């Protein structure tokens, strides 16, 4: 259905044969998601400049040695010599061996993949629509809206297909099209047919565009068109394909994929131009063609071993898999590529309300007068466990909970909290919370009350529109409010004049209860209660309780002290004046003391933790509040963002002091704020920007639709999840909680996968380094070559592959947020790390020719033993009379080969151990960290033994099996890369951070 | 132990710590087979001609092409278009399927080696040695006769091992060294030290050497030296490598293959040539490289399809097989080459006594005067089953079996036969044979009278023992015997003065048996005897016995009458002359008939068929006998050589009659003569010569010393097992039966394995023929070439591997011996078998394109459907409007390629059924006499639908899935393989033979 703004509300909804107050039925939705793909852009081709230049350059390498494999093949039939066994059997197992590769490379990919798929359903879903399958509006993925169904669409809702308005809901209807029509200005549109067909979008003033933003109202419609079909999507079209924004981690890579173009090739070139003096030799029977063919294997084969692979697959499976679990914790992360920026994030510019804190009014502590003796007390309190008007909370004594009831005071102030309050608390059916049903400051003595649960009413078994209010609703049927002194400026207090319920006696038992603040009550407080009785309210009694009341406001909490009270005999209410507020402070004078609460608006939970955590990994947070300078401030000492005694009043800020200063000191200042206050609602750019000027990243949360202007401008734009779509739109990031704490739950994740990437690569080429210079070792000095090239074939599959897919499967490091942030611009390797990968290498590359060496050399338990020159080994034959009992052909046994080539694969083992944590040691990071590494582990000795111990399989590879005496020595030669590289940890992270 | 002749009898044992009276411990025979080999010589190596040219050279066509397909592969990189996978797939299954073809080949050749360790059960043993197990000597195989064993060595033995003279133990040591020293004079030796060391063979007259011969004596010994350490081993040591001796057959086979390397070569070069005017098509990419690669492989892998493989041990396999069943019914044939002279031998110079007849003396028919009415009278004849002294036999009525009991004349007749016998039977328990104990025909009435068991004896649970006389010596506890007038010129006959035994009466009981010849005695027989009483001889009574008499010794029978008698009233002893022979003419006067038997040397067991069977297998039999002319011309018409009524006293022979004749009648007499009669011991090379001279093939038997010149100038020199080792050195074939029947079981098989050999080429060459032209018919009109390499060595491993190898697993041609034979010089393929090479060919190839044809032209529930023009297809882009409703693309689409190439292969495999029997039909020979081809077929058929029906499978070989409808096209048009073979039979065996 296209054009459906040259047709009305009828001929419309015809079209697809469906009425507005029904929909479209599930198989309809089947056939429209089938013939209409889903309501998306196509699929663009990640093809990285790795993948020309590395991963197909190996596809090249595998096939060319191949191709050499059979050109010496081809002439073995036409050799004079033995009719042999092993050359023939060479290129079967060269085949062989190189296919093993792709049941890894292709396999790690499919997991890859599957792990995007992973993600599909998380992706955020804003697109409300009438359906079939239920009797109401659905949730859905903006891709999976088919086009054809009945799109609800709200104040601020981003609309995500194309839709014909059918029915205006609002009084009005206008849509902010600036992003496409452009005008900061929205349009009022109608529901009726625009006859000519051909026009622009300005035009067609009775339909929504996808992609176009709710400037206000709310309507109805049905979906004309999806995808590419959209008319943004024919503009996007431009924009799709042709494009060039790589990522910097996406430019290091390659550079870095590209500059191993000149490696590989350049130091395998000439470990051919070395063997130049090995072209004419018996080995290869003289002859000058058939040598350099062999050759050529051992600079590609070793070439392949080289090439690290499977890197482009495995940082998805990484990056992709970090995303899950950041959406997992609701941290709503689209754009891949924006955890790379999500990662090095050291700045984050926050909101309060919702976001810092719950909003939700909620008590803190209160107390009883504990004892009374000789005009002095003690006092007794009781924090509140929660901080919501959910009563999911919990009294406590010591960080002990404890049943209110054990104190009849407490059984008094509830009765205060519970009965003198003209407010009360609700269930929502709907969605889910406990919605306030009154003012919050009095809503909290709804929900303390409850939490306490003073008579222990059964609540475990009642419903959840039941405890909502199940004690106050019992409290309630003990007493009765006959009528209230409303809260009154000057007495700050209210009261009510209460009565025992369902009561035959007139002035027996009625009870005056006020309720409010400190001074002003207190001074209305002539008798102090404890327990059941009375006593005079004494001097350093009262002094007691209000420096105690001092205390809370003064320290670091802040809690709005609001003080309880009780007036035992009241007067006759025939008597006293009902109409006249200047009268109650005759009416609430001589009180009883009962006790006086500390209650706030608390943090966010998970919060107190997110906030001294992100100061420890170098990250600069403030606050965006609304709160006046001073109480903000409070605010932000309550949590920890200031310290209880730190001058901060250069610090701080109001809109006032903001549009004030100079450009320059509103730079200057910048670069050193935590928080602000009263802040004009257009100043979140100007603070980015002055940010940004400080090569600082901003991390920004919004909602209200003036938030889109900072957040696109930040690099990780945030939204909340009851903030509009249009927020959702301009951002990075949606907190599907609101909470500070996910935005943290993200970094720390977002920066994890780039921890695990900086190993899965360190792993492989500190590894690939040393095997090549293993080459070039023995070739320089003149050792034999321990290789053959199904051997170096062999190192690829056995270690390049599985471990490797496995070091992309990390834990967290202990120092995960302790350590500075990456400055974007900062390379792949650094120069200490450049050292600590040549030098991992330079040793797990010397043990291996090591081994071999240490067999000829100085052998235990073995046949040879020839400690001095093996350098000159081809004049064996030219001088015979200088070994004793052993002919110069030993050395080309497999014997060496094995215990090299089984050192290489040992070593290389353990090196992903090193690699399980890139600072933190064995004791710190132990090999049972990563199950999925001490399996690729063992699976590989498997292979490897496989390969030892089976008759004609070591036969293939040119090896022997081992001795226990043998397999000890692999132990003793291998083990130290452990050691080495633990040592490597102790530099790095004591003296070079910390 | 060398040179043990410089020692004598107590250094000599001593050395290997033996003593003579013991020999060896199991342990010890052990460690000497292991360190001094077999007493054998060297494997000599069979590399053939066809190794060098054919199987070597696919083991170069396989490499190159593989080769090629990396040459390809590897430009596959660096292609500008699309990255494909099928291309990519190719050379994995290149390697992977070749790969298959060496599961097949080196298994097949497996079981032929399999298959000659089967024989080494059967290879004849001829060595008599003492050793520690057995308190006796032991028999055992030459080679596996280790050094240091007492060799026992008797008259005529060979010495299998070089023997230090121990012990002399006959009265002389004498030893026919002609075939080294060089003497038809033996040698006598002695048991003592020869000191000087240095000496030749004659000067060492002290020991017996290796391949010697025994002229006379018998003694023991110690082997000083095996196999090689053979004086005359050293001297053969010439004539081991260095020969240039292969046999017709395996100078044809190979002239044969090389042939195969012109035409492979040729047709398949030549399919490149045909194919440059597609050396830059679109499909190649335009390019004038990457082509003529491809073509490269169409040729080859066409060639790899084209050339038969397996062959070589495939022969092995059937041979091997073959001389196994030989040997299995006793035809002893050593050199498996014997097998191709075998084969064709048309002639069986053969012996009588042993091998014609079983020498042991057998009674035929025998009777009793049934009814004696009017003077006239019927007879009761009684046939005697066996042929042997062992009383394995039963009596006869009509070929009836019934108990003599029923008859109380033959239990007088027994009663005659057991009685009036001075021999007897006996059991050997060394041997296990029944031996006669006296003169053979008087032996026959021992056997006789067991048989019939007359008065019924238990003797199913009697032993050996007392079987060879179970019912004799009860007969004899009847009767008794008081003196024997033995037989006598004058009367012909002898008898007995008998009387009843456990008597207490004197002249009351005692019965005169006579016994003897016809006339003699029935001259003097006065009454006959009917059941319990007796009756006047009569005229035509007496003429009806006597004449029946006259009967059996005028027929082809010729049974020895012997005429039996009873004298009822004896005369007193007393008063009978005791002492005169001539008196007792008047003492068997006056006779009662009782009986008079027909007995005979019977022929050996089933002689009678293999007599008739290899006349008609175009065979010419002759016996070498000692009876006289006219008595074994009798044995000649009793078998079947001759018939009973046909003149040919032209054709027998005695002595007398050969040497006096000149030269020419000698050889013209030769080529047409059957029975050898009275014939000097010298005669038989002569013959055979003359034999010989006639183009004809030799199978002599022999025995004694002097047959060995005869036999080693024969082709087939047969020996007897009784006969010495002198003769089965000289032999090519040794009757461990003596039989000649036991000859037939061996040239019918020999011959079988002929025709098994015929058919697993016919089948592979026939069938590839048309393969190879299945791409020139095509290439020649112009039709597409409906197939790609990997279908060219599909061909290859379903149809020539394993159904081939099915082919020599085949029971015998229904006409395995009626058809002439082959003279060796007639070649491997003739005139009419080289068409039916051809017309088979002519059709499995072009059935194959037909079916791919058949798709584009005339389709029957199929797309397309171009029943015009397919020649200039590659002109169909150039013009366009002549196609109706497909693309030009179409055939280039696997549906034509999979019909043919399964057409290609189910053709072929019914193509075996007709290779089943050479000339029977489908009707004759079905398709489940050979359950080792209908496996054959299943499998592949298993194969080739498996690479149809699996996902990946098919897109591999570029091939597609049928329908039941498609799976029935191919039957109507691969059945005709059945059709058309079974009219070639029709036209071989009616008007080309029969
Ligand atoms: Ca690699
Ligand atoms: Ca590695
Ligand atoms: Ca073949
Ligand atoms: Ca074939
Ligand atoms: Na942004
Ligand atoms: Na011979």
């Amino acid at each position: 259905m296209e054009a459906a703004h040259s047709k009305s509300t009828e001929e419309c909804l015809a079209y697809f044969g469906v009425s507005e107050t029904t929909g479209l039925t599930p198989d309809q939705v089947k056939r429209h998601l089938e013939k209409y793909g889903h309501n998306e852009l196509p699929a663009e081709e990640g093809k990285s400049l790795w993948e020309l230049v590395i991963e197909q350059f190996e596809d090249l390498l595998v096939r060319i040695l191949l191709l050499a494999a059979c050109i010496s093949f081809v002439l073995a039939w036409f050799e004079e010599g033995e009719e042999t066994i092993t050359a023939f059997v060479e290129p079967f197992v060269i085949l062989l061996i190189l296919i093993a590769n792709a049941i890894v490379g292709v396999w790690q990919e499919r997991n890859a993949e599957n792990a995007i798929e992973a993600l599909k359903e998380y992706e955020p879903e804003m697109g409300k629509v009438y359906r079939a399958d239920r009797k109401s509006v659905q949730r859905i993925k903006a891709r999976d809206i088919v086009p054809g169904d009945i799109v609800e669409v709200a104040v601020g809702d981003k609309v995500p297909a194309d839709i014909r308005i059918l029915s205006i809901k609002s009084t009005t209807l206008r849509v902010d099209q600036s992003i496409l029509t452009g005008e900061s200005v929205s349009v009022i549109k109608h529901t009726e047919p625009v006859p000519d067909p051909r026009a622009v979008n300005q035009d067609k003033k009775n339909m929504l565009f996808s992609g176009t933003n709710i400037a206000a109202g709310k309507a109805l419609g049905i979906v004309a068109t999806t995808g590419v079909s959209t008319e943004i999507g024919k503009i996007r079209d431009q924009m799709a394909a042709t494009e060039q924004d790589k990522t910097p981690l996406q430019q290091k890579l390659d550079e870095f994929g590209e500059q191993l173009s000149k490696v590989i090739s350049l130091i395998c070139v000439a470990v051919w131009l070395i063997n130049i003096g090995h072209f004419n030799d018996p080995v290869h029977g003289g002859s000058w063609i058939r040598g350099a063919i062999y050759y050529f294997k051992i600079a590609v084969a070793l070439a392949v071993a080289a090439i690290p692979e499977g890197l482009p697959a495995v940082i998805t499976t990484c990056l992709a898999l970090g995303t899950r679990r950041m959406a997992k914790k609701n941290a709503i992360v689209r754009s891949l590529p924006s955890v790379e920026t999500l990662g090095c994030t050291s700045v984050i510019c926050s909101d309060k309300t919702g976001t810092l804190t719950t909003n939700q009014m909620s008590v803190c502590k209160m107390f009883i007068i504990d004892k009374v003796d000789g005009d002095f007390c003690s006092l007794n309190e009781f924090s509140i466990t929660g901080s919501t008007y959910a009563p999911e909370g919990e009294v406590l004594k010591n960080d002990k909970p404890i049943r209110s009831g054990q104190f009849d005071g407490l059984v008094e102030l509830a009765t205060i909290c519970a009965l003198c309050n003209d407010s009360s608390l609700d269930f929502n059916e709907t969605k889910g919370v406990y919605e306030k049903v009154g003012e919050a400051t009095e809503t909290a003595l709804t929900t303390l009350v409850e939490k306490m649960n003073v008579f222990n009413t059964e609540v475990r078994n009642l419903s959840k529109v039941e405890r909502a209010n199940a004690c106050n609703s019992v409290i309630r049927q003990l007493m009765k409010k006959e009528f209230t002194l409303e809260f009154s400026r000057d007495r700050k207090s209210m009261s009510v004049y209460c009565s025992p319920a369902k009561s035959s006696r007139a002035a027996v038992g009625n009870k005056m209860f006020v309720k409010g603040a400190p001074e002003g009550v207190i001074d209305r407080c002539n008798y102090v209660r404890v327990g059941t009785t009375r006593v005079p309210m004494t001097g350093p009694v009262k002094e007691k309780i209000l420096s105690v009341i001092k205390e809370w406001g003064t320290g670091r909490d802040t809690l709005r002290c609001l003080a309880l009270a009780t007036r035992d005999t009241p007067p006759k209410r025939e008597e006293m004046v009902l109409d006249d507020s200047s009268r109650f402070m005759e009416y609430e004078t001589d009180l009883t003391f009962v006790g006086v609460v500390g209650m706030l608006d608390p943090p966010r939970k998970e919060v107190m933790g997110s906030i001294q955590l992100c100061r420890d990994a170098g990250i600069r947070v403030i606050m965006i509040t609304g709160d006046n300078k001073g109480t903000a401030i409070a605010i932000c000492r309550r949590i920890g963002i200031f310290g209880e005694n730190e001058e901060v009043a250069d610090r701080a800020y109001t809109g006032r002091e903001f549009d004030d200063l100079p450009l320059a000191e509103q730079r200057e200042a910048c670069r050193r704020a935590c928080c602000f206050a009263r802040v004009e609602p257009s100043h979140k750019s100007k603070i980015v920007e002055y940010l940004q000027s400080y090569d600082e990243i901003t991390a920004m949360t919004g909602d209200g639709v003036n938030d889109a202007p900072a957040l696109k401008k930040a690099e990780i734009g945030i939204a909340m999840g009851s903030g509009t779509a249009v927020a959702k739109t301009a951002s990075e990031m949606v907190l599907a909680d609101d909470n500070f704490s996910t935005i943290v739950a993200a970094v720390e994740e977002g920066r994890a996968i780039y921890n695990n990437m900086k190993q899965f690569i360190r792993y492989l080429i500190s590894s690939n380094v040393g095997e090549v210079v293993c080459i070039f070792l023995t070739a320089a000095l003149g050792l034999p070559e321990a290789l053959i090239p199904v051997q170096l074939l062999w190192v690829n599959l056995v270690t390049d592959g599985l471990p490797a897919t496995a070091l992309g499967f990390n834990p967290p490091d202990l120092d995960i947020m302790d350590r500075p942030p990456r400055s974007p611009k900062e390379p792949l390797i650094s120069g200490w790390l450049f050292f600590r990968y040549m030098a991992i290498g330079g040793y797990v590359g010397a043990a291996t020719v090591g081994a071999a060496a240490w067999w000829f050399m100085y052998a235990e338990d073995g046949p040879g033993v020839t400690y001095h020159q093996l350098t000159h080994f081809m004049q064996c034959t030219e001088d015979h009379p200088h070994f004793e009992g052993l002919d110069c052909e030993i050395f080309e046994a497999p014997e060496p080969m094995t215990m090299a080539l089984s050192v290489l694969v040992t070593i290389e083992m353990c090196n992903a151990l090193n690699s399980l944590s890139e600072n933190q040691s064995l004791m710190r990071m132990p090999p049972w960290v990563n199950i999925w590494l001490l399996g690729s582990i063992c699976l590989s000795m498997s292979l490897h033994f496989l390969i030892l111990y089976v008759d004609p399989l070591p036969m293939i590879f040119k090896l022997k099996a081992l001795d226990l005496t043998q397999w000890l020595m692999v132990l003793k030669i291998s083990l130290p890369v452990i050691g080495l590289d633990e040592i490597l940890k102790f530099i790095a992270r004591n003296y070079l951070e910390g």
